[PDB]
């Protein structure tokens, strides 16, 4: 038993290390402590100090450098240092916020990135490697109960798939944090756990999904080199006897306007520097490639390289990845053909003419994308600057100028971009679509939230979706909890633990009065709408009318909302065209005559191609993205849900560095002191009248 081995690589990496006798003799001590503020401008900055009187309401405590008095009403009481390192944090004498912090930060301090916080599962970001997910720690925690095991994701992961098989009922893991928490790290983990534990090449090939999935939806932001730029929910199947029979990813609307923008620092998709570090030289030949800096979609930002990452040696990953999945030698080739003419496309040009309409005087860039994809560069060049459109029932050629030529052309990259991936996607799930499940365990890796200099329509998107996973903790942990308790009658007061997001979630997709999305919408098919007279809507609708809105008075293209995570300023600039989403038919014509089998597939596969109707327009992205987003929480409804936080510990993504305000910043607006007060003050468990205790009206409840 490597459990009750302390020299095992189990005590080494997931215990408390053995205090010596000087923390001893600190341990049996009568003396108490107090966490102070030594500057109260700055709440998160605590400091420990020494109660040395008290009266019947107050304490005096020693500061680190004075006496000091608190009422004891304010007073945030240290724990007995023989809590210092505590596997559950609901056993705390004191509950609050620097104690809790201070647990995690003994824990951190020893590479403990794990800890419970009552019912749901802590893990701190290490941003380094931990050797605690080999097979050999896998094996430790197959099968034993949380309180048997150090805190790990694999022990969260068991009780999921026991309970699975115990209640018969599909479970899902909702990993929650902000943009670079680990979220995808630890969706990993849970996915390898259950294979392992559960498993029997279908194995492999649920594991290899990833790589592929990463290369083309991953990219390097200012707050995370491998950021997920689509959400996912994974669902591992099961036959009735508990062994691994299948899995299906659903994914989630992927950030398609980084394939031909990013910000200073940030990457485009990894597969493009993987395709070009990674490439034979007649790879590089035939799909006429150069060096990043040579593509307009590669050289703007300023990074072409990650820190610590071989874009080369990950193009190996991602088509051994591919072998294994099953995509075809030629399937791959057309693949990379398709990135290859994206930057193509991205290189073209376009002047003005004559005339207001633009022209292209050099066609290499034309050419070779036309190349590549097997289209007509005659063709290719009409549908650009001068498309077909209906005038009310004539057929009339545009002629766009240089922006709009150039827009028409990022329209077509995009949709080029965000079909491939579906089709991966598709392609992926087919191969993994052996059986009809018995049961299921999904798991949930959403885009996290995140702030950056600029947030655009699709970060607005994003902070919803996080505010809304928040809403459902929410919901799970303290109203459907209170809920139970009321409508048996058993006794308690009601607590408000002062966690709701509605307001915020109303102001964003309100029906009656609309909200922010609502709005969009309705000035998405008003003819004559700007980005300018939809800020003026949402300004004339919310502004001082709405408390989680505010309309900036330095700025008249931005507005606020407060999130549960922060307030964030959204800038209204393309908000209609990103909604919209047009591309120019002239340009699906010309793409649905390509001579290559995977580029007809995205072009002529209604399930790929085709956009569903709203009555006399396409479904807009903002209603996609509610359609999306209900159905998930349609699913979660099914589900039994078990919680993980992720918790960032600096914005610098360094290891060893675990910062104040930071970390008690998550630890507030995800509410895990609330969390761990629920599970302290209620009653967890409850069976009908089952042939510290509450009688309610047809259930036993315990603590
Ligand atoms: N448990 C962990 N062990 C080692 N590194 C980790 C762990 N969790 C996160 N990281 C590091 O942090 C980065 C960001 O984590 P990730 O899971 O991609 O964040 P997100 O929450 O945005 O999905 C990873 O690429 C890796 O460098
Ligand atoms: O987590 C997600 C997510 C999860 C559920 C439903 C929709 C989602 N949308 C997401 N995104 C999005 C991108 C562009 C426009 C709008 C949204 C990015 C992350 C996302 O897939
Ligand atoms: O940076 V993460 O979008 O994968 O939350
Ligand atoms: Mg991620
Ligand atoms: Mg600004």
């Amino acid at each position: 038993n490597p459990i009750h081995d302390r020299t095992s690589d189990y005590h080494k990496y997931l215990k408390v290390k053995q205090g010596d006798s000087d923390l001893f003799k600190l341990t049996v001590s009568d003396k108490r402590y107090i966490w102070y503020n030594p500057d109260p401008k700055e709440r998160d900055s605590y400091e420990c100090g020494e109660i040395v009187s008290e009266t019947s309401d107050s304490f005096t405590f020693k500061t680190v450098d004075q006496d000091r008095q608190v009422k004891k009403d304010d007073a945030n009481q240290r724990n007995p240092i023989k809590f210092d390192g505590v596997e559950d944090m609901s056993e705390l004498s004191y509950l609050n916020e620097p104690a809790v912090f201070h647990n995690l930060r003994v824990r951190y301090n020893q590479d403990l990135i794990y800890t419970y916080s009552g019912l749901f599962l802590v893990a701190v970001n290490p941003f380094k490697r931990i050797p605690i997910y080999t097979q050999e720690m896998v094996d430790i925690f197959k099968g034993r109960r949380r309180n048997e095991v150090a805190p790990h994701i694999f022990a969260i992961s068991d009780v999921a798939y026991r309970s699975m098989l115990d209640d018969r009922q599909n479970q899902s893991l909702l990993i929650t944090g902000e943009s670079g928490a680990g979220k995808t790290e630890n969706t990993k983990k849970v996915i390898q756990y259950l294979a392992s534990v559960a498993g029997r090449v279908l194995e492999q090939q649920i594991l290899q999904a990833n790589p592929i999935l990463e290369a083309f939806g991953n990219a390097k932001t200012t707050r995370n080199n491998n950021s997920s730029r689509f959400g996912k929910f994974i669902e591992i199947q099961f036959n009735s006897a508990g062994f691994i029979s299948g899995a299906s990813i659903q994914s989630y609307l992927l950030e398609k306007s980084r394939v031909v923008f990013q910000s200073e620092t940030e990457r485009n998709y990894h597969i493009f520097y993987q395709l070009l570090a990674g490439a034979t030289a007649e790879e590089k030949k035939a799909l006429h490639l150069a060096g990043p800096e040579s593509f307009n979609y590669l050289n703007q930002s300023g990074c072409v390289d990650i820190k610590g990452v071989s874009d080369s040696e990950e193009f190996k990953i991602t088509r051994q990845a591919m072998d294994i999945v099953g995509f075809s030698q030629e399937e791959q080739m057309s693949i990379f053909k398709i990135i290859a003419g994206i930057l193509h496309l991205g290189n073209i040009k376009f002047e003005k003419g004559a005339g207001e309409g633009a022209v292209l005087k050099d066609k290499t860039a034309l050419n070779a994308a036309s190349t590549v994809f097997g289209v007509n560069p005659s063709v290719l060049e009409k549908a650009l600057m001068e498309p077909r459109i209906l005038a009310g029932r004539d057929l009339v050629a545009q002629h766009l100028n240089v922006e709009k030529s150039s827009s028409s052309r990022d329209a077509l990259v995009k949709a080029l971009y965000g079909r491939l991936f579906l089709w991966l996607v598709k392609k992926i799930n087919n191969v993994l679509c052996q059986e009809r499940k018995a049961y299921f365990i999904g798991v949930l890796d959403i885009s996290g939230f995140e702030i950056f200099k600029v947030n655009s329509f699709e970060q607005l998107c994003i902070n919803y979706t996080n505010e809304k996973l928040q809403q459902f903790f929410n919901h799970h942990m303290f109203k459907l909890e209170q809920e139970e308790y009321l409508k048996e009658k058993i006794n308690w007061t009601f607590i408000d633990f002062g966690l709701d997001s509605q307001a915020t979630i109303d102001l964003i997709d309100g029906r009656q009065p609309p909200g922010i999305l609502a709005l969009l919408d309705e000035q998405s098919v008003f003819p004559n709408a700007t980005d300018n007279t939809l800020i003026t809507k949402l300004h004339s609708h919310f502004s001082k009318k709405n408390a989680k809105y505010e309309e900036p008075r330095f700025s008249k293209t931005e507005f606020g909302v407060t999130h549960y995570a922060g307030q964030v300023m959204y800038e209204i600039q393309d908000w209609l065209e990103k909604n919209k989403d047009p591309l120019q038919q002239d340009l699906e014509l010309c793409f649905k005559d390509s001579s290559d089998n995977v580029v007809t597939k995205l072009f002529n596969d209604p399930n790929i191609a085709s956009r569903a109707k709203k009555g006399a327009n396409f479904i807009t992205v903002a209603a996609q993205y509610k359609e999306q987003l209900a159905s998930l929480m349609a699913t979660l409804e099914t589900t039994n849900p078990h919680f993980v936080r992720c918790i960032i510990p600096n914005n610098k993504q360094l290891p060893a560095k675990l910062e104040d305000k930071v970390v008690l910043d998550q630890l507030r607006c995800n509410g895990v002191l609330e969390g761990i007060r629920i599970t302290r003050k209620g009653f967890p468990n409850r069976i009908i009248y089952f042939v510290q205790y509450r009688f309610g009206i047809t259930k036993i409840f315990f603590r």
